[PDB]
């Protein structure tokens, strides 16, 4: 099984008029990284529609996972899941971005385009779908097996899995951030793993990256605690390999020097009044 390279994008997908854009949408940039990390209930509810149709459409997508799909079919089938339930791609069009959601291969650490890239038979590909309706934001991704995947590699999915889970769990008001990443890069650690770190999860709410980092490492020098109404994403990307990196021409794609393999999931979540609300349950 050789080193992906690009393959073609196809043309941009459509979407009815009717669902309105994110601002940025055309832009070069986004208006964000200042909102209030706490929400409004308003704004909650609606992060709870917006996070169901993006589990939803990354459920639908993830069906299709299995030898010979491209990913731009991936994406197709993404897209076409939002679009039916009145949601925007927020990534499509997001600081250029050309497509609805991000399918990540093997050695592809995150942020892979959709594209005629085949997959085939024991790939493990990562897609990860943005829903944008009611004016928020819902953000969840998944690795998922094709064909008969190597043991090393079930392990490495298995374990990201739960590596987000144990630190979701930790999720509680009064709790200090960095918990998360200190849960995450222990638990990768155990099993001789490495976080990557210039990658974190974010606060999302009305905006996609609100300002609010969260980090996957151990790094206690964080003074954040978590609130009741905060919202924000765990997106742990673990190697196999050495973290170094490169980054396509493409601008977005990027792959492990080594071309060992990662794995990542995804979800958004609440900091309720005593704990944890999943907002990107399926
Ligand atoms: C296109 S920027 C990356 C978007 C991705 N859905 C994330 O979890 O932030
Ligand atoms: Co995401
Ligand atoms: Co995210
Ligand atoms: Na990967």
């Amino acid at each position: 099984r050789t080193a992906l390279s690009p393959g073609v994008l196809s043309p941009t997908r459509p979407v009815p008029n009717w669902i309105a854009r994110p601002e940025y949408v055309g832009k070069p940039a986004a208006q964000e990284g200042s909102e209030p990390w706490v929400q409004t209930p308003e704004v909650i509810e609606k992060m709870r529609v917006a996070g169901r149709i993006a589990a939803g459409a990354l459920a639908e997508a993830g069906k299709a996972v299995a030898p010979g799909v491209t990913t731009d079919e991936l994406d197709r089938i993404a897209h076409e899941y939002l679009v039916d339930n009145g949601a925007y791609p927020s990534t499509l069009g997001y600081k250029g971005f050309p497509k609805s959601c991000l399918t990540s291969l093997n050695e592809v650490i995150c942020h892979g385009i959709p594209d005629s890239t085949v997959i085939t038979d024991g790939d493990i590909v990562n897609i990860d779908v943005t829903a944008y309706i009611g004016g928020v934001h819902g953000d969840t991704n998944a690795t998922f097996p094709a064909g008969d995947v190597a043991d090393e590699h079930r392990l490495l999915v298995d374990r990201t899995r739960e590596a987000t889970m144990r630190a979701i769990n930790t999720v509680k008001p009064g709790r200090a951030l960095s918990v998360i990443g200190r849960v995450i890069e222990s638990y990768a650690n155990r099993f001789g793993y490495n976080v990557v770190r210039d990658f974190t999860g974010h606060g999302i709410g009305t905006t996609f990256h609100n300002g609010l980092v969260v980090l996957h490492y151990d790094q206690p020098a964080v003074e954040t605690i978590m609130q009741p109404g905060m919202t924000f994403t765990i997106e742990p990307m673990i190697n196999l390999g050495a973290l170094d990196y490169e980054i396509w021409d493409d601008g977005w794609t990027v792959v492990t020097k080594d071309r060992k393999w990662t794995a990542q999931f995804e979800h958004t979540l609440l900091v309720t009044d005593t704990g944890v609300e999943i907002l990107t349950a399926l």
